[PDB]
Parts: structure tokens; sequence; C-alpha cells
């Protein structure tokens, strides 16, 4: 059941990034404002989107946009609430453990970046930066959201995607 | 079976041209290298094989490039032998005489060029760059192997595709 919904949102909530050709990451709608990893390049498929002025930030790794008014009502809704448990993701499962996201299967590639974690109502609640290899693991670098602050988890051996 | 194939073949080793929107051409990939007719203009449906720099040779009247490395479990296979009898082609059956091609019906449109010809077992024998309506048949002017060198023939009357 979650996962028609899930497809739904994210097929309304996401837009894949272009560059010489080749897709290379996603910058999706969160609240009300258009945001991006930063480590990758290109423009993203709408001239809505790629006349907007961005506020970018290296330290975050990330860029944000207003979203135009028009579009307001195909975004998600967002949480910081961070209960420890089981997460869902464009790529099946990922779990909430020690303040840490991991991905129990490892399937994650170059390219994936961007693509947002959801809660179990559908809320997102975080953004999936780059994956670090450890062991059977993969450990989740990624930008989270406190109350107010917006922090960023890299363990040891990430690299970005 | 044999119609199956080829069309596979050509799905996995065809790129069409477009020049200012409409088709004008393709550009087949064989051994390790992609090989366009040189007078056939446009930009090759592909940002990998768009930007390789392309020899020229107008004698020949061919363009071709070494494939990229990620592209090479994608190559059709070549030969050099050129027995007497029948062969394949995405519109049909082409007919071997005395050194000359021959399409049973005169089908060939303009913009066909670089539609690779298809031996028994999938082997490509040449590539299609004009015709010459002759009689009720159309004789091809194509692009053929010798041992180690490059052979074209183009009979009297032929118009480039």
């Amino acid at each position: 059941k979650r996962e028609r919904m899930c497809m739904k949102i994210e097929n309304d909530c996401i837009f894949e990034v272009k560059h010489e050709g080749k897709v290379t990451g996603y910058a999706c709608l969160v609240g009300d404002k258009v945001m991006k990893p930063a480590h990758v390049k290109g423009v993203i498929d709408n001239a809505d989107l790629a006349k907007l002025a961005f506020k970018k930030s290296s330290k975050y790794d990330l860029e944000c946009a207003q979203i135009p008014v028009h579009m307001r009502s195909d975004a998600s809704k967002y949480t910081h609430e961070k209960p420890e448990g089981h997460y869902n993701w464009h790529h099946g499962a990922v779990q909430y453990s020690g303040g840490r996201f991991t991905i129990p299967t490892g399937a994650g590639k170059p390219g994936d970046s961007g693509r947002p974690i959801f809660d179990n109502k559908g809320r997102v609640v975080a953004i999936v930066l780059g994956g670090a290899n450890e062991g059977s693991r993969t450990a989740l670098s990624v930008v989270t959201w406190n109350k107010d602050m917006v922090t960023r988890v890299t363990p040891e051996g990430s690299e970005e995607w």
C-alpha cells in the first residue's frame, strides 16, 4: 500500500537533472522549496525551474530555490521527528539506528543522489547525498532537518553519487 | 528468426541522425568503431557519439570514430567475404550478382543511408550509401571491406540518400 502513494508523491515531487544529455541527479520539491545536491552539475528539465535563482552552499552540499506559486500544490510535506526504526525509499527499505541511516542491500549507485527518503505517512525525512560501504551495509551521508536547523551526516569512507 | 535478430541487431547498432528536427540518415556501430555516411549531415542521437572526434574521408564518403569503452559489448560482428546469393536488410532482402547489390523493388528512399547489410549469421557485409533506379530494380552504391582496405561501389545514375 505504502509504495503506491510513495511513487505518486515521487513522480509529483521529482525532476531529473540533465547534463551533457545524460541524467546525473534529481532535484525534489519539499514544502515550498526546490532542493538539489550541490556536487551534481547540470540543468533541471523545466523552463520554470531553469530560470530560478538558486541559493547554493557547499558546507551543506545543497542548493535551494523558491518554488513558483502555481506549483505550490504539487509538493510534499516535511517533518523533523526522527523515531528509530524503519523507513521507505525509492529502491526499497532504509533503517534509522543510532542516528544513522543505513541501506541493508548496498544497491546504491552514482546518479542516485537527490532521491528523498520518506516516513510512514509519506513525509520526506531526509535526502540521500552519498553512500559509504561498511561491510555488507551502506551508511547514508544525507542532509536532514532539525526543528529549525539543517544538518549533514557524512560517515567516513562515503562517496558522492 | 533471421528477421527478429536482424531487427534487434539494428536496434542495438543504429543511431538516428537528426537535422532541423528531421531524420536524415543512420550511423552504425561495428566491431570497435562507429561509422556514418559522410554526405549526410546532422547530429547523432547520442551525446557520447556526438562528442567523438570523427575522421572524415570524402573519397570514400565515410566518417568513422573509435567507440567508447562502455559501448564495446554492444557491437555487431563484421566479415569480409561476399558469397553469391541473398542477404538481409531492414527493408527486406537484397540480391548479390556479379559484384552488384540490387533491391528487388526499388523501395529505397532519401534518408535511408547507413543501414547495414547483414549476412546469414548476422555479420555485416556492406553499408548502403545510395541507390540507382535501373530498370525495375535499384543498384546499391555501397561500402564494403577487403582484406584490410575499404572499397566503394557507385554505379552510374546513383543518387545520395
